[PDB]
């Protein structure tokens, strides 16, 4: 028996909402991708299948553009790459963009595969294109990945008897634009890119009533406050340390509409987001493209030094809550847990805590993980009573956005005790 239900909305097309009431932290539906891929900046990094890093990874010999932690993964993975290696061998020195690889993996998925799980409430044949708002420029590019795909895909697929029952590629990469998930790891960096048609039920909100998590390429969702009976339930598309403007720009950009919500309407939060001397945050939001690519990539080394040059600038600062200087702050921090310079680490990190408190109200798990990656360097530290209180927040936090079906409750449980242990000896 299924705790959410789809239906019709007044004006955003198909939604979710609830049959039974729910509860923060009750878990609503879990679901493997249709489809998904490493993304550009991880591939090589961590395993195709499990999304983990592992120090060394093994490549599929045939095409040597597969990578895997494991044999256990390799071989796993196998029935879901066998077509694609095909293609991406052929094409060699060419990498498709990740939308290419993805919506290859659909096809051969909907081709050869059993009817998806990830498909129970809504299939990918039911997703949203919103072809008719579509600008020029967007059918532009959308033509230009529709060759892309004939041009990789050559050696596997040949004619339309090769895909679905009148399957169109130009609609199908319309519909991955506005129903493409970001799969984060256990840490929320970005790590790859999937297809998860019944959680693609879920509308947009700046202030939303549910969450979703990804733990591999497995998806949670999870209620974040209580929702009556027939509540529609929605997730935030966004990062949360974005202004209404730059909301706007995206939500029309991808998903084709205009947010209503009273955060919009009222700029909510924008203020406080920009404060500090616009010619410095202009500048600290232009070097984030940077930041933010060699993050993307891993290039720990190269995010400090440029993170480094600004949080500790001779010239003018930022205060932490201007939201990209507190984005500096956060990948200042990622790097130095990722280099081992764990004191300077917990710098950064203890000055994100009072704008992640502000900028994710309620339950959210990038502040979830937050708090526990403080904690956990309170804990190496030797600071038992701090870590201790950090540790339980995360906790507080993270039973709702992550739960019991989440493989890092484990871990932070294990940080609890553990901690508990050394203030008990005492
Ligand atoms: O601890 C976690 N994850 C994790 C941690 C917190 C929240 C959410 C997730 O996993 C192990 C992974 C191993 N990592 C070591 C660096 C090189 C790459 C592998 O990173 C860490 O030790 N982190 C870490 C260490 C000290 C303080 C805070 C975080
Ligand atoms: C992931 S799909 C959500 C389900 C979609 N309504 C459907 O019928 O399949 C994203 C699309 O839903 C619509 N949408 C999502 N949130 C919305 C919102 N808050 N207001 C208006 N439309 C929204 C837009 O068409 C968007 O591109
Ligand atoms: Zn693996
Ligand atoms: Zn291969
Ligand atoms: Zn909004």
């Amino acid at each position: 028996p299924l705790k959410v239900e789809k239906f019709a909305t007044a004006n955003r097309g198909n939604g979710l909402r609830a049959v039974t009431p729910l509860r923060p932290g009750e878990l609503l539906f879990r679901s493997d991708p249709l489809a998904y891929t490493v993304c550009k900046g991880s591939r090589g990094v961590v395993c195709d299948r499990c999304l983990l890093g592992k120090e060394k990874l093994m490549r599929c010999s045939q095409c040597r553009v597969a990578k895997y932690c494991s044999a256990k993964c390799q071989k796993k993975a196998w029935p879901d790459h066998k077509r694609e290696c095909k293609c991406l061998k052929s094409c060699k020195p060419r990498y498709p963009p990740d939308s290419v690889r993805l919506l290859g993996r659909v096809v051969f998925k909907l081709m050869d595969g059993a009817p998806s799980e990830s498909e129970k409430l809504y299939s990918f044949y039911d997703l949203e294109s919103n072809i008719n708002k579509l600008t020029e420029d967007r059918k532009e590019g959308l033509r230009q990945l529709v060759m892309t795909f004939q041009h990789f895909m050559r050696e596997e697929i040949q004619d339309a008897s090769q895909l679905p029952p009148a399957f169109d590629l130009f609609e199908a990469f319309a519909k991955v634009i506005c129903n493409s998930f970001t799969i984060c790891n256990a840490e929320m960096q970005e790590v790859g890119v999937g297809l998860y048609p019944s959680i693609s039920l879920l509308n947009h909100s700046c202030d939303p009533n549910c969450s979703i998590v990804f733990n591999g390429p497995h998806l949670l969702l999870r209620a974040v406050r209580d929702i009556e009976v027939g509540e529609e339930l929605t997730i935030c598309y966004l990062d949360m340390l974005m202004t209404s403007e730059e909301r706007r720009k995206q939500l029309r950009d991808q998903y084709c509409f205009e947010c209503d919500c009273f955060r919009c309407q009222t700029q909510d939060k924008d203020a406080d987001m920009l404060t500090g001397d616009e010619q410095v945050w202009k500048e600290v939001q232009e070097s984030l493209k940077k930041i933010e690519e060699l993050k993307a990539h891993w290039k720990w080394e190269q995010v400090l030094a440029m993170c480094q040059a600004i949080i500790s600038s001779n010239s003018e600062r930022l205060p932490d809550i201007n939201i990209y200087q507190l984005k500096v702050l956060d990948c200042a921090m990622d790097a130095c847990i990722n280099l081992g310079l764990l004191e300077e680490a917990l710098f950064y990190g203890t000055r994100t805590m009072e704008p992640y408190r502000i900028f994710f109200p309620g339950s959210h798990p990038v502040r979830g993980v937050q708090v526990m990656k403080v904690g956990k360097l309170q804990l190496h530290q030797g600071m038992f009573p701090q870590a201790m209180k950090n540790l339980r927040l995360a906790f507080d936090i993270m039973r709702v956005t992550h739960g019991r079906e989440h493989s890092l409750i484990e871990d932070l449980i294990l940080l609890l005790e553990e901690c508990d242990a050394n203030i008990r000896a005492s």
